């Protein structure tokens, strides 16, 4: 309802995870500046993992890799910058707030 409005990260992401590293909150947003630009930030133990999503050569890249998906990887965190921690679990690409 109030998660994906068109732009929610970098500035809004903090406006939602202001807490500074709360739960596995991840949000991806389109970059009005570009036609195929997407950005998403996740929360961690006091840390904030931000990644850039750009469409390269008819491909959808996320962070520092290329995948066949762009803003759909947040639905099933497929080959997404998602990463697991010893007892922190996978940095899952979900959504903004509950």
């Amino acid at each position: 309802r109030e998660w994906y409005y068109g732009n929610v990260t970098r500035h809004q992401a903090e406006c939602a995870l202001n807490e500074r590293g709360v739960e596995g909150d991840f949000l991806i947003r389109d970059s009005e500046s570009s036609p195929s630009d997407f950005s998403v930030s996740l929360k961690a133990s006091g840390k904030n993992k931000h990644f850039k999503v750009q469409l390269v050569d008819n491909v959808y890249c996320i962070g520092q890799r290329r995948f066949h998906t762009m803003d759909e990887l947040v639905e099933h965190y497929k080959k997404a910058p998602i990463f697991t921690s010893e007892h922190g679990e996978k940095l899952y690409l979900v959504r903004a707030l509950q």
